């Protein structure tokens, strides 16, 4: 019994226990906490029944759905507002106003990515850029090809030893440099945007709402614009007409057989009502301590939408496009 959530880092484990204590306080459905060190570790933990659920970006929903795991998305994060909810988001290329280079002229420049194999920060951009890379295909690691494309980048999760260029721009100190966690200041959407804001990189591959949410002074928004796939640059609020892709939101996955979908959904439904957007001041299901990035759920998520039965990873991801 009891849904067992899987954390991919200590800070997430910490938030999970806080979530747990609060659910108990308000006498709602209980949630147990399992701690691991990476998305792939949680995926297998769930596959071998040592955990029941974990929230994942599209790139990992894909890996989770492959054998021998065969995990399936059961609940999707919702973004936007209560009036205008959305179960999707747009991958965009944000740059500083003032430059003239376009999406097809990134050769030799500096890049900031959310993390290795994440949708908006890697899969879409490196996919959209293939024609400009000199990748000889397997057995060559796509990483080598991009590491020789961008003069330097910050790609959290990349092997600092094999492709140092992919990690050179990362701000983490010591072994934290290039970590696929909050240990790395440039990790995830907000981190990649910071990598651009700080001037470490010339472009950041993130989603459409980051600039608007991360700038405490709206006047600073005037310093940014986007790179459109038609080789032109447009305002940040014109993302609908200027994005590299529109993809389905991150999602909670579970076993496709005896995955406890009903229980997981009941937990999320109740957790959303009590600790969701603007609910309890004691705990926010969608929020992370200072410097922490998207613990357990995206910091920008506002709720959940249940995924109808018999929809595997492939079908769920099929909603996305370049
Ligand atoms: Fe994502």
């Amino acid at each position: 019994r009891s849904v067992q959530w899987c954390a991919v880092s200590q800070p997430e484990a910490t938030k999970c226990f806080q979530w747990q204590r609060n659910m108990r306080k308000v006498r709602g459905p209980p949630v147990s906490c399992i701690k691991r060190d990476s998305p792939i570790q949680c995926i297998q933990a769930i596959a071998e029944n040592r955990a029941d659920a974990v929230t994942l970006d599209g790139g990992f929903i894909y890996e989770a759905g492959l054998a021998p795991y065969k995990l399936r998305p059961v609940a999707a994060e919702v973004y936007g507002t209560e009036r205008q909810p959305r179960t999707h988001y747009y991958a965009v290329a944000v740059v500083k106003k003032g430059g003239s280079f376009q999406l097809n002229e990134l050769q030799g420049l500096k890049s900031c990515h959310t993390g290795l194999r994440r949708t908006a920060g890697w899969n879409v951009p490196i996919g959209t850029l293939r024609p400009f890379l000199n990748w000889t295909g397997p057995p060559e690691p796509i990483e080598a090809a991009v590491a020789r494309f961008f003069s330097a980048s910050c790609v959290p999760g990349a092997d600092k030893g094999q492709f140092p260029n992919l990690c050179r721009l990362c701000a983490g100190t010591g072994e934290n440099k290039c970590a696929f966690s909050s240990q790395e200041p440039y990790f995830s959407y907000s981190g990649a945007f910071k990598c651009l804001r700080d001037g470490a990189g010339d472009v950041a591959f993130i989603l459409e709402s980051t600039v608007f949410e991360d700038l405490s002074d709206e006047a600073e928004r005037d310093e940014y614009e986007l790179l459109c796939p038609d080789n032109t640059r447009k305002p940040v609020d014109k993302f609908k007409d200027c994005h590299l892709a529109r993809v389905p939101s991150h999602a909670v996955v579970a076993r496709s057989v005896n995955g406890k979908e009903d229980a997981i959904w009941n937990l999320l439904r109740q957790a959303q009502e009590k600790f969701g957007k603007d609910k309890s001041p004691k705990f926010q299901l969608f929020g992370s301590p200072s410097g922490q990035k998207d613990l357990l759920f995206k910091d920008s998520a506002i709720g959940f939408s249940r995924v109808p039965p018999r929809i595997d990873s492939g079908l769920y991801l099929g909603s996305g496009y370049f």
